């Protein structure tokens, strides 16, 4: 969510900014105009209800001067702009308690719409998508505007089967009665592709790891108190699993790592925090209907970076570029052909400045698909965890929250499906050179098709 | 469940045996002669109902014959019996004597549909509740804690060590508790840095051991649909799973959704043993309550699940091969173990018999269960209805057996407190091919204990 300070001009803030942000991405320019017009309308409220209170106080004051020595008029003048020390000391206690009575029945309607509009407010805020950066596509159509920026390797190159009867003819895979047991879409993962699977998260673990990566295995439910506080509104609809206190199903291990140093000071020597995250997430991926296999699945394991970034200098935007290179880097290790693509801001969610995504080629179905999605959200969320920037060297008047960012670098059974279609060949499917060492004997080399295509 | 015929004596049954055993298991030993009386009022029932029948035929028959080919009296005494009217017995009575005998039939046929809803009833209610056959090796107690035989023991299980496993899992810096408290809830944690690394190693090494023992990985769904959880699972609706909104649970084990696998089949006796290793994440609400990984709501779990041959010894020998395979799992790992064999009070209405491998942690100085070995024979097959062959005469279902090798949580705390040494845990031997440089000679203690 974004510093208030922003939407105050009297603070250093920018509305105007922030209105055409909400523009470029595309939402209601006004949901800003209505944030600032019920912060100052909060604003007065606090200004004018100390005004009253000193009212009172000279009101309660003079009854209390009057009781040191019932009869009624029903006298007002006194609009509390004419009402003064002394204009009061004039009249019969029983006027100045129903001028009292006047009061503190306004204290109370400010009371009224301070809460009403404390909501209000944070109603917007939570709405209000953060900055972007300048080289994000500006438009609302996905297909056409995302913009590739690198290409690398032969994606062109069609091959004989799609991931969908390789998965079978490996025999790796039972989707028939694991769409019996666990519902639609759901699956059994056999044999090879389950040692293949495990090849894939040591390689990833590994790579991370020297570079400086912390492993870590996160829970994979969460507290709907804490979820709240790291998801957004159209989140818990569209894919999270509900589950019973009363707990979500991380559809991401951003989750969790993200709520891992919530409420916290992070000590700039310490700075960057990496971790990679390590968990099976759960997308109930409404919106997805169109047969089946394992690619677009509601339960799968992802190896996800995480890194908590320094607010200066750039090294966030630094780290970002850092970050999808590591990315590359891995495929181009396995050798899987993609595109780097830059998501346009209709596309984008609230915490996103900008969002790259990795997509690869897949020879078999003849498409790309996406492999990976790298974002750097600033300081949105982190400063509604409460993150802080925790520099030792000056005195500050407001404190300063980390950047955060997060790529999800290996979806496993995405990738699967990858290696799948770009090793497969004739005998079977070829084992990626940087894969071999976490196969088991009989298992490098090459992976035989047992079984045939339907 | 049982097979109905163990209560039928003329079908080759032993109630008594039954009888027994429920004895033997401290459960209701009555609810055995309830359902022999209930299954033989309405076989009684039925038997004569059928034979009765089978004779107003024999009386038309005959009775054919009768003015067909040649030729008024009352009933003859000396026929009417089961056993005394006989195809000769009717001829020397005529007819119009048959015609009367014939009547005295069918006065006497009567409906079952009575006596089969209380058949059905019993089923549906009590069979559930009578327990499998025991091994004769199983000891006899209801007292687990002093009764339970310890049959073999592995390594130096007296011996002390300085730290348990709670303190090394912080001063290795594999574990943040508080936070994953916060996050997930209590209990709730994370695994991080050189135990994730541990962790993956064990995985790595027990899938290439039960792989190359015959075994087929197999990565279950973490959740199951309500209906089929039930269809399926043991009578222990005892623990309480997770619920997930759809009306789905997840899993405690990988057995439910394997098992789930072979539902409603048959199966090639050529293709028996069919052998899965199941790998899965597992979810246990009630850990039961100062706070370690050893109870925690969610942990990765190996599960070696045995579909065998119903004849011969061929389960209880299978039943030997998996105890071993796992003992020699946890000694290549060089832990130290004794196994246990459970007391019939202790045991799960399916099982036969059962193993217990508990490893001895030197920190802790106590035995704590890495691993537990079963043998259910029919029971559960013949509910979930996977039988043995034929794809007629009486039916046949596989045994089924399971036992949980590794659960990665716990190997890894024993792991810790017996390779614990001064500077760090050494890494045991088998697992080093498998952690990352850096990691195979020693995990280094980088924090001071909790103390
Ligand atoms: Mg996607
Ligand atoms: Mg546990």
């Amino acid at each position: 969510v974004l510093d208030l300070d922003l939407f105050r001009v009297d603070k250093g803030g920018d509305p105007a900014l922030i209105r055409e942000t909400q523009e470029k991405r595309f939402k209601d320019p006004g949901l800003v105009d209505q944030l600032v017009k019920a912060d100052s309308e909060w604003r007065r409220c606090r200004f004018r209800a100390d005004n009253l209170n000193k009212l009172k106080n000279l009101c309660s004051k003079t009854i209390g001067e009057k009781m040191k020595k019932d009869e009624s008029v029903p006298e007002n003048v006194l609009s509390f702009d004419d009402l003064t020390a002394d204009a009061l000391a004039n009249l019969k206690v029983s006027q100045i308690k129903k001028v009292r009575l006047l009061i503190d029945e306004a204290i109370l309607k400010c009371d009224a719409e301070r809460i009403k509009l404390e909501a209000e407010r944070f109603e917007n805020l939570r709405e209000i998508g953060n900055l972007l950066h300048p080289s994000v596509p500006i438009s609302n159509d996905e297909d056409v505007d995302n913009k590739v920026e690198r290409i690398w390797g032969d994606c062109t190159v069609r091959k004989k089967y799609s991931h969908v009867d390789l998965v079978v003819m490996v025999d790796g895979f039972e989707g028939e009665k694991g769409a019996v047991v666990a519902g639609s879409r759901g699956y059994f993962l056999k044999g090879v592709l389950v040692f293949l699977e495990q090849a894939l998260i040591q390689y990833a673990l590994r790579t991370l790891g020297s570079r400086g990566y912390i492993p870590i295995y996160t829970p994979f439910f969460m507290r709907k108190e804490v979820m709240q506080e790291v998801a957004q509104l159209s989140q818990f609809d569209e894919e999270l699993y509900k589950v019973i206190d009363e707990k979500y199903l991380i559809a991401t291990s951003e989750q969790p790592i993200a709520a891992l140093h919530r409420d916290e000071w992070l000590r700039p020597e310490d700075l960057p925090i990496k971790y990679a995250g390590l968990s099976t997430c759960f997308r109930q991926e409404v919106g997805s209907h169109g047969t089946r296999g394992i690619f677009r699945v509601h339960q799968f394991e992802k190896i996800e970076q995480f890194v908590y970034s320094s607010p200066h200098d750039n090294k966030s935007w630094e780290m970002f570029e850092e970050m999808i290179t590591t990315a590359e880097e891995f495929y181009q290790s396995l050798g899987i052909p993609y595109h780097i693509v830059n998501i346009v801001s209709g596309s984008l969610n609230h915490a996103a400045s900008k969002k790259l995504d990795l997509e690869a080629w897949f020879p078999g179905s003849g498409a790309f698909r996406e492999l990976v999605s790298c974002s750097n959200c600033t300081d949105y969320q982190a400063r509604r965890l409460r993150i802080r920037y925790g520099q030792t060297k000056k005195m500050m008047d407001k404190v300063e929250f980390v950047h955060m960012l997060n790529a999800t670098m290996c979806a496993t059974t995405r990738t699967i499906c990858a290696i799948l279609e770009n090793y497969q060949t004739e005998k079977g499917i070829t084992v990626p050179e940087k894969l071999k060492e976490f196969m088991p004997p009989g298992l490098q080399e090459l992976i035989p098709f047992v079984k045939p295509a339907p």
